[PDB]
């Protein structure tokens, strides 16, 4: 019913832009952002880049909208957008998420 949507962005500016858009459209309730260094295989070689990770807290049924909304404004042709399941959580906190996205 609840999940953490993990996404990476090229800069703090784009990360915050994506976060504010999801919140304004009520597709998520909270977003945590932090800098990371990435290494990935692309076109026959390992590439490294500084990026920003995002942890999007929302309802699982909102995954499709968050996914498509992010993809539409993201700099990457194929951005990382993965949903991680929440097994349990403080009721008060989870209820806040629901009232926010609903």
């Amino acid at each position: 019913m609840h999940n953490f949507i993990y996404i990476t962005a090229p800069s703090l500016e784009e990360a915050e832009r994506i976060a504010k858009r999801l919140l304004e459209k009520k597709l998520a309730a909270c977003v945590n952002i932090f800098p990371i260094k990435s290494f990935f295989w692309w076109e026959g070689k390992i590439e490294a880049a500084t990026e920003f990770a995002m942890i999007v807290k929302t309802r699982s049924e909102k995954f499709a909208e968050v996914r498509d909304e992010v993809k539409a404004m993201h700099s990457y042709t194929t951005p990382c957008i993965c949903a991680i399941p929440i097994e349990r959580g403080l009721k008060e906190f989870l209820d806040w998420i629901d009232e926010t996205v609903e």
